[PDB]
C-alpha cells in the first residue's frame, strides 16, 4: 500500500535529479566557447539519459491513477520538445554557431526544461501528498 | 514515519545538488574556456546555498548512531571535495588548463565519488527504515 507512492516518489526524485543534472550540463555547454565540450561530455550525458530510461521503465507499471497518467502523458510530450531543443543546442555549439545556440537555449530549451521540471514536480507532489496522508493516518491511528 | 520520510527527502535534494555540482565542475574542467567559471558562478553559488539550507534542516533530525556516524564521515570527505572543487575552478580561471584537468582526475573525482557514496549510504539508511515500517503496516493490515 504505502510502498506504492513511496517507490514512485523515489523514482520521480531520481528522474528530477537527472533533469537538473542535464540542465546544468547543457547550460555549461551553451555558455562555453569550446565547441568540443559536447563530445567531451557525451559519456556523462549518455549515463544521465540511460538512468532516466531505467526510471521510466520502472514508473510505467506502477501508474494507477488517471491523474498520474495525465501528468505523465504531458511529461512525455514536453520531454520530446526538451530533447529536440537540447540536441539542437548541442549541434549548434558543436558547429561553432554560438549565437544561434544562445537563441535556441533561450527561446526553446529553457521553457521546455522549465515545463518538464514543473510537471515532474506535480507528479512528485502527488506521490508525496498520498504518502504523507497515509503516514499521518498510521501514526495517529495507533 | 514522518521523521525518516523528511530525512529521505532532504537527503535526496542534497544528493541531487551534489550530482549537479559534479556535472558542472566536470564541464568547467574539460572546457578550454576559462570564462565558464565566472559564467556559472551564480548557479554554483545557488547550488551551494541549497545544500547549506538542507544541512541546517537535517542536522537536528540525525540522532541515531549509524546515521550520525555516516554524516560525520560525509562532512569529513566534503572538506576535501570542496577544496578540490575550488582548486579546479581556480586553475581553470588562471588558464592552467592542464593542471585543472589533472586536479579533476586525481583529486576532485575521487572526493566526489566518496562524497556521493556516503550520501547514498545515508539515504539508504533512511529508505531502509521507511521500507521496514511500511512492510510492518502491510503486515498488520493483512491481519
Amino acid at each position: 500500500m504505502m510502498q506504492e507512492p513511496l517507490t514512485k516518489e523515489r523514482l520521480i526524485s531520481d528522474w528530477n535529479s537527472n533533469v537538473s543534472v542535464a540542465v546544468a550540463r547543457t547550460t555549461a555547454i551553451a555558455k562555453s566557447s569550446d565547441a568540443s565540450l559536447v563530445q567531451f561530455l557525451a559519456a556523462d550525458a549518455a549515463a544521465t539519459t540511460k538512468s532516466t530510461a531505467n526510471v521510466l521503465k520502472q514508473i510505467e507499471p506502477l501508474i494507477t491513477q488517471p491523474a498520474e497518467r495525465e501528468i505523465l502523458d504531458k511529461i512525455m510530450q514536453v520531454r520530446k520538445t526538451y530533447i529536440a531543443s537540447r540536441d539542437k543546442v548541442s549541434q549548434l555549439k558543436a558547429d561553432g554557431m554560438a549565437e544561434e545556440a544562445e537563441s535556441t537555449l533561450i527561446n526553446s530549451y529553457v521553457p521546455a526544461a522549465q515545463g518538464y521540471l514543473k510537471l515532474l514536480g506535480e507528479l512528485l507532489n502527488l506521490q508525496r501528498a498520498s504518502l504523507d496522508a497515509k503516514a499521518a493516518e498510521v501514526e495517529q491511528i495507533e
